[PDB]
């Protein structure tokens, strides 16, 4: 179903902040070895949530639910605003601006904290 989807979508999500949080450890202890490994892979798992979200927004979309479609449409607009810094932390990382890559860092963890109520209303609106 859509909503068993929306689930290994969240678990996703969820491997990501994962990952995260021991990248931002290994920035911390300057393995910039590490980061770049954690780098890459949280490359590879935001690509594989945005695709997820956009099967189950196409989905929802496909079925008419509105009030999924609207939700799902806020939502996947900020993740573009996850994604955005993301791709700013990868660069300033290759640049060697690490206050640049401390204030990206900071950035994507309040965007993903704001958006997390809203990924919790999808869950029941599909």
């Amino acid at each position: 179903s859509v909503k068993s989807e929306y689930a290994e979508a969240a678990a996703v999500g969820q491997e990501a902040v994962a990952v995260f949080n021991t990248m931002k450890a290994a920035f911390q202890n300057g393995d910039k070895e590490a980061v770049a490994q954690y780098l890459a892979r949280l490359a590879s798992l935001y690509t594989r949530h945005e695709e997820l979200l956009n099967r189950i927004l196409e989905k929802a979309r496909r079925e008419g639910n509105k009030e999924a479609v609207t939700l799902m449409n806020e939502f996947t607009a900020t993740f573009q605003t996850g994604k955005s810094i993301f791709n700013a932390m990868v660069a300033a990382f290759k640049n060697g601006d690490d206050d640049s890559f401390e204030s990206y860092l900071q950035a994507l963890e309040k965007v993903t904290a704001k958006g997390e109520t809203l990924a919790d209303q999808i869950a029941k609106a599909l």
